[PDB]
């Protein structure tokens, strides 16, 4: 058997724009994912978040599903433009009401809320003023965060400033594949820097406003292995994984190979902001999905396709990656607490004639990764919790509804939820507090 520590937090994770639908209900402002998904060519099949999982109406049902599965923590995000329709200034009480009902319900049912403040749905009104490219976002973000703390901080005690600021900056502003759909490397790195400053401003406000809770930040991570016998792997780690943000947070500068590549793209006096950026955080969230073979190639790095099982995303399944990144984060920055805030897989799920979804591929994926996280705990990593991405099949960004990551299947024509075998399997893992 592989049992986890007593009080280990088994969770599932979602994001507002991916599940909610009704993006314009009850006075909500438009978000950049509203405007991006409504722009032709940006998202597969013209898919948008207009309806998604209709969680905006079905939230109680979905929470009752979390409850009945015995899952102990729910990670979800708040839509900034539901709360502040223009991003700053006016507060929308109906937006607050929506999340208040979700929060109270979870608490009533003994489920621990983990709130992601920003999971990519920036108010459109602020994108007009430059979004993450504008230094003033540190103030906008801090004022938004202050509102959340004041309203919910009596009940929510676990907070995440940013989901994957690497993706926000690079995929949103260099690759142009995500909202706001830009391709400018100087904008992208100014977004990197500004995300840090906004995160640190929000942590600071948190200490003034919520004196009994905890706050952290979430990073995407890949397990990069070299194609031969390598500095390219060092670069990929420092650029794509937690060091881009943790070196500033813990050591007060960007990682060495990030500076070699991107110094010219960062603001000229960026070190002026580093001491503020070092604001103390309580935990690191790591998201992990995939491993990559990497070689130097005249960013001077390209990927090598390997055999190896892949998911529907074409992501190579490499379970030892989650152990590696867990070990490496302790070794490099030794944060006091770590959570796996997302781990999961997209497979081509089908409802069998028996009415069930027989996702053995997903069970195998989760089991392998849960086992590798168990190992990291035996070897001393302060891992406090683990979150499956995702509770539900949902809007998978530029892929639309075509990629299914849920442990619960959503039939989009009816909004029917069907617990997949992986969801039942995970329930038993949570009940048993580990594997066997
Ligand atoms: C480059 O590293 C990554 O993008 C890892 C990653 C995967 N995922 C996320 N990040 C987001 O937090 C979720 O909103 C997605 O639905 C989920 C699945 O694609």
């Amino acid at each position: 058997v592989k049992k986890f520590p007593e009080g280990f937090l088994w969770g599932v994770a979602t994001a507002s724009y991916q599940i909610e639908g009704s993006p314009l209900a009850d006075g909500a402002g438009m978000s950049i994912w509203h405007t991006f998904s409504h722009t032709p060519g940006n998202v597969k099949n013209g898919d948008t978040g207009d309806v998604a999982c209709d969680h905006y109406n079905r939230w109680k049902e979905d929470i009752e599903i979390i409850e009945k599965l015995g899952v102990k923590a729910y990670r979800f995000s708040i839509s900034w433009p539901r709360i502040l329709p223009e991003g700053t200034g006016r507060v929308n009480q109906k937006g607050l009401d929506f999340y208040n009902r979700i929060i109270d319900t979870l608490l009533e049912k003994g489920i621990t809320p983990f709130v992601t403040i920003y999971h990519w749905d920036l108010p459109f009104a602020l994108q007009l003023k430059g979004g993450w490219a504008n230094r003033e976002i540190a103030d906008w973000f801090a004022e938004y965060s202050r509102v959340l703390f004041e309203n919910f901080g009596d009940r929510v005690k676990n907070w995440i400033t940013l989901n994957e600021p690497w993706v926000v900056a690079i995929v949103g502003h260099l690759y142009g594949v995500h909202a706001p759909g830009m391709r400018d490397i100087y904008v992208a790195f100014r977004a990197v820097h500004n995300l840090l400053r906004a995160h640190a401003r929000a942590v600071k406000v948190f200490r003034e406003t919520v004196k009994d809770g905890k706050i952290g930040i979430v990073f995407n991570n890949g397990y990069f292995e070299p194609a031969s016998e390598i500095r390219a792997v060092r670069f990929m780690h420092q650029f794509n994984n937690y060091p881009l943000f943790l070196n500033p947070i813990y050591r007060g500068d960007y990682p060495e190979l990030v500076l070699e590549f991107a110094r010219e793209y960062l603001p000229e006096n960026y070190k002026d902001d580093m001491s503020e950026i070092q604001e103390k955080i309580d935990f690191v969230g790591l998201n992990y999905y995939s491993g990559h073979l990497v070689k130097f190639d005249p960013a001077k790095v390209s990927f090598v396709e390997r055999d190896l099982p892949k998911t529907a995303m074409g992501w190579e399944i490499v379970p030892e990656g989650i152990y590696w990144i867990l070990k490496k984060v302790k070794e490099e920055y030794n944060p006091p607490e770590v959570y796996i805030t997302e781990n999961g897989a997209a497979f081509d799920d089908v409802v069998s004639e028996d009415g069930r979804v027989h996702d053995q591929n997903r069970i195998d994926y989760l089991k392998a990764h849960i086992g590798q996280a168990w190992k990291a705990i035996q070897e001393g990593v302060p891992l406090k919790g683990y979150f499956v991405w995702s509770l539900l099949d949902n809007f998978e960004w530029a892929e639309g509804y075509s990629k299914r990551f849920g442990i619960v299947y959503v039939d989009y024509s009816t909004q029917k939820r069907i617990v997949k075998d992986s969801g039942y399997w995970y329930s038993n893992v949570v009940k048993n507090n580990g594997l066997e």
